[PDB]
């Protein structure tokens, strides 16, 4: 257990940010966490609570996964109750709400983003960041299982990072099975729905769905269908349409994440190289991509 610890006197709760079942998230002030910083803002998760052993293995797993496009984990506070998990605070909240509030369906302030809906270059910078995080996880042979824009965070400078939360204003993004167990069906490949198989290969299908969410400005995949109607066409080989804001070159990336045969799909190292090239592309080349 190389899990970093924090003393409860070093954490000062300000107010709530989010809530769930196995938690509730607070914005807090943390002292002596990072040198030269003195005091910094963090997101503190107070746990529900015998799942202390479940919490410990989860803490050990979050310590292991530390990268530039993975939501930073600082440590736990085991001294007293409730048990606390400390993470980095992300000014813009989750990627889904960020997309919806910077979309054509938004009513209105410009420090990190220009007026109006996010541009093609911004949307691609957002997609390449999520891909870079998936390259690291696939590299470590880690299978996410819940890759969606509602599980990504956006920080100062439009830095996008991957996490895994519990949500609850995103209940329609899940299909309730055994009165407790939930599935993000709309984000799952046929092998996961039909055979209950989840691998690195299935994560690229999910990233492909994330790519479609980015370009639809956070709209739900298969929104026009119910959960069973969604399972039918996912298992029957039906693909999501090209988003209005999506150029054909990018739709070619999504389609390649959606090759039914898992082994016939492009690697995440590939998808990332194709997205990084488009994000780092000059405006002249990108203006040609936009029609
Ligand atoms: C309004 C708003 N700002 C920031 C947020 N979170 C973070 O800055 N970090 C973080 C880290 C780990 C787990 C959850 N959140 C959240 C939020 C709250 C609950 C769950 C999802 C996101 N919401």
């Amino acid at each position: 257990a190389c899990v970093h610890h924090i003393k409860r006197r070093d954490i000062v709760l300000k107010w709530e940010l989010g809530e769930g079942a196995f938690g509730k998230v607070f914005l807090a002030e943390c002292h002596n966490l990072l040198p030269e910083q003195d005091k910094m803002l963090v997101a503190v998760k107070a746990l529900k609570e015998s799942a202390r052993q479940d919490f410990q293995r989860e803490a050990e797993l979050l310590t292991m996964l530390q990268h530039q496009h993975i939501v930073r984990f600082f440590g736990v506070c085991t001294e007293g109750r409730p048990l606390l998990m400390v993470f980095e605070y992300m000014r813009h909240g989750d990627l889904n709400r960020f997309l919806r509030s910077h979309g054509p369906d938004a009513k209105l302030g410009g420090e990190d983003v220009a007026p109006g809906p996010l541009g093609l270059g911004q949307l691609l910078a957002v997609a390449s960041q999520v891909a870079a995080g998936m390259v690291y996880l696939a590299g470590l042979h880690f299978v996410h299982r819940d890759l969606a824009t509602r599980n990504c965070l956006v920080g100062q400078g439009l830095v996008v990072k991957i996490g895994d939360f519990g949500r609850d204003i995103y209940s329609t993004d899940y299909y309730r099975v055994g009165g407790r167990t939930m599935l993000p069906i709309r984000w799952m490949p046929p092998e996961s729905i039909l055979y209950r198989k989840f691998t690195t290969e299935s994560d690229v299908w999910s990233f492909g769905v994330v790519l479609w969410e980015i370009f639809t400005y956070g709209k739900q995949p298969w929104y026009q269908l119910s959960n069973t109607e969604a399972i039918d066409c996912i298992t029957q080989g039906r693909e999501l349409e090209r988003p209005r804001a999506c150029p054909p070159e990018v739709y070619a990336i999504m389609r390649g994440c959606w090759q039914r045969e898992p082994q016939q799909r492009h690697s995440i190292k590939d998808v990332h190289a194709r997205l990084q090239a488009l994000a780092q592309a000059p405006p002249v080349y990108l203006d040609v991509l936009g029609h």
